[PDB]
């Protein structure tokens, strides 16, 4: 009877979703409108998402707390591999700018949490620094796309396996995949073959759709 309250686009929700998919544990997704402060506050006392409702019907926020709690539910935790400092550095870098590519694309996209005009507007009112700034960021796609492409060629030589970035499923797979999955929203990226393998493989494994059809 486990429910998971999420936003489709958010990495933090995706991290929670991965652990259910990877362990083949059935979960009832409930996407909440981006502007909804009242419902998550009933559940956990604050506007926080993702939220997990366990079988006892009690609520629990925080992505990593949820991942750790779920990995444990069947007595066979899967996230046993080592973390790579080379992967953590790469993540640190790309996260310094990926949102310059994603946030504007998010706002324009077909996600449930934006299904209402006011829900979509809130996201923009919360994330867009100045009134037309997303339009200016989109206009600098050319530059950012080169930047991301180059980085993916560096991530390419680092990926040991298509089913575990380090060779054994680890926290790096939790931190990496959401980023990669969401970057498939960005039209024009050049994807190297091993990164591509990993992206496709890890999507079938986590039971999470990729965004290529909505790419802009």
């Amino acid at each position: 009877a486990m429910k998971l309250y999420i936003y489709d686009h958010s990495p933090y929700s995706l991290k929670a979703r991965m652990i259910f998919g990877l362990k083949n544990i059935p979960v009832e997704l409930h996407v909440l409108l981006n502007d909804d402060a009242e419902t998550p506050t009933r559940m956990v006392g604050q506007k926080q998402v993702p939220i997990l409702q366990k079988d006892d019907s009690r609520y629990m926020p925080e992505s990593m707390d949820i991942v750790h709690y779920v990995d444990k539910l069947d007595g066979k935790p899967l996230l046993t591999g080592k973390r790579s400092p080379a992967i953590e550095e790469w993540l640190r870098k790309v996260n310094g700018y990926a949102n310059k590519l994603l946030l504007p694309r998010f706002a324009k996209s077909a996600f449930d949490e934006f299904s209402t005009p006011a829900a979509r507007k809130y996201f923009v009112d919360k994330k867009e620094a100045s009134a037309g700034n997303f339009a200016d960021l989109l206009a600098h796609s050319d530059g950012l796309i080169k930047n991301i492409s180059d980085d993916l060629r560096a991530l390419d030589k680092l990926i040991v396996k298509p089913n575990a970035v380090n060779g054994e499923l680890s926290e790096d797979d939790i931190q990496l995949f959401p980023l990669l999955r969401n970057l498939t929203l960005v039209a024009g990226i050049n994807w190297p073959s091993r990164v591509a393998d990993y992206r496709d493989n890890m999507a079938k494994q986590t039971q999470i759709n990729l965004l290529s059809s909505m790419a802009i």
